[PDB]
């Protein structure tokens, strides 16, 4: 039940981190701080973002959570690691279709996008949606993991 | 942005064939890389791998990949070396994807919004300028050069 995450954000998502962090310890959850550690105005994002997907691949079992400003550029960064897979939760439904469909280990969260009680919403449904393993998700991932391998794109129907 | 390369599932198949007559009307000339008919097994990351690959091997266009949330679709996109691609779910992160991301391509979920409301995301997406803000190409470039070597970039502090 209890998960283990890995949290990077920069300076627009540095606020709605520690909060996160104090919310997810709270509510039985392990989160681990890969910065940034204090706020910065002109820090960013791609090092903590690229931090937290490495460690949430090679930790298998993990989740993670990138924060920004908007939480693109974030999920861009940590989508470029090889492994992961980072979808944008921007409510409650995207977060829990996440693990549902796409078996997403991280997600980001804009923290101009919400109010502090909706991006706890969003959090908590990352954290406790389990993946579906239904066949046709699975051979989704299967090929995009297989392009990833090789960077040959598959023909199209 | 003037030519757009559009990507789609089943999910996104009804979205992208009315995004492709408003691009048409607005005087843009959209590009289907696929699917061309509705496949309700058919699997999103070939089409948006398509997408994405062809949208950054043509200086000045831009991408739109769709699906039932468009996070799965933006993840493949990512994949993609030299593609950054956002979730875009409002007219503000469509904008804010092309200001500060410099975000070729966009991913848009057809069961999230009305019609009306992702042909506006379209309308953002197209027109928002690239701002060319150093401090926003400064974190591209740090993108960019992991990428290349996959040597994770040192986290500050
Ligand atoms: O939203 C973001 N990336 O998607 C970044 O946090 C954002 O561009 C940072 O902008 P700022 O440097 O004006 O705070
Ligand atoms: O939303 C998506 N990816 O993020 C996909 O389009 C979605 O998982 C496809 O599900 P379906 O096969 O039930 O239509």
């Amino acid at each position: 039940s209890g998960m283990r995450v890995y949290l990077g954000a920069d300076h627009a998502g540095y606020e709605l981190k520690q909060r996160i962090i104090e919310h997810l310890k709270q509510t039985g959850h392990e989160p681990i701080d890969c910065g940034a550690l204090r706020y910065d105005a002109d820090d960013d994002y791609p090092a903590f973002c690229i931090a937290a997907a490495t460690r949430t691949v090679a930790d298998p079992g993990s989740l993670g959570i990138v924060l920004g400003g908007s939480g693109n550029g974030e999920q861009i960064a940590a989508n470029k690691v090889p492994g992961a897979r980072c979808a944008l939760a921007w409510s409650v439904q995207t977060a829990a279709l996440a693990r549902e469909h796409n078996n997403a280990q991280l997600i980001g969260i804009g923290g101009r996008m919400h109010t502090v009680a909706e991006a706890l919403a969003i959090v908590d449904a990352f954290v406790t949606t389990p993946w579906s393993k239904a066949q046709r998700h699975q051979r989704r991932i299967d090929i995009l993991a297989e392009y990833e391998r090789t960077h040959e794109a598959p023909p199209v129907p």
